[PDB]
């Protein structure tokens, strides 16, 4: 439960996502979810760190980049979590980049299409959740070693 | 433009989806364009007809009930149409089910936040595309045979 502050504009570089199975979602560095299923190339910030079972909190563009085999985290709609391994890594070319500064310090940087799971469990898009000012959901009890 | 008309409720059935390992869309017959992934199960009605190279038309609930190795039809970012296999067949148990009538008497069956592309390329839950009149995606010349 995490509302964004700010956005501000990041350049246009080249950005990453990952596809997974079950519930089409991972968890980022601190428990907030990204959705990882979209027709568009909704993306994320090179160094936007994954919460890995193997190797622990890795940039996106380092897992895509390297196709490194690995597991993340998910979270199901009754809001219990769980492991599922990495599917597809999508190198989605050159796009726009925004900073969204959370309420608590955090950074996410991405699309601004890029969907983002809210406290309901609704799956908007980040920009879309920064100016109806919707809350972000933060996962809590993830491995935090 | 191809608009929904009209939005009825046919009660609670048992509801399909499929899944394909790129771009997460397929087509439906007349042209359709229904998302393969989404957060919540989204589903769409037994008879619901997808195309296929190797039988044709195919109802959705036999395609999952039986496992039946297909290739469908999916459009990319660039809007073009390629075939590739079916990857996931989802039974998605029973669910509330809505019919969304056509202008010209085109009907889809679906759960009401079943996302579908519309003419400028986005995929929307169905409901939002009937009650903001926006005009869905219909692509033509895809073989029937």
């Amino acid at each position: 439960m995490v509302k964004i502050a700010t956005r501000k504009y990041l350049g246009k570089q080249n950005v990453y996502d990952i596809g997974v199975e079950r519930d089409h979602n991972f968890a980022l560095k601190n428990g907030f979810i990204a959705s990882a299923c979209a027709f568009h190339p909704q993306a994320l910030s090179y160094e936007t760190e994954i919460l890995t079972v193997e190797y622990g909190l890795l940039p996106i563009g380092k897992i895509v980049e390297k196709r490194i085999e690995c597991t993340v985290y998910s979270v199901d709609n009754n809001g219990n979590i769980y492991t599922q391994p990495v599917a597809q890594w999508h190198d989605r070319g050159e796009q726009e980049v925004f900073e969204y500064c959370l309420e608590d310090g955090s950074l996410i940087r991405a699309t601004k299409d890029h969907k983002f799971m809210t406290v309901d469990g609704q799956m908007l898009p980040i920009d879309e959740i920064f100016e109806r000012e919707l809350d972000l959901m933060r996962v809590d009890n993830l491995p935090n070693h």
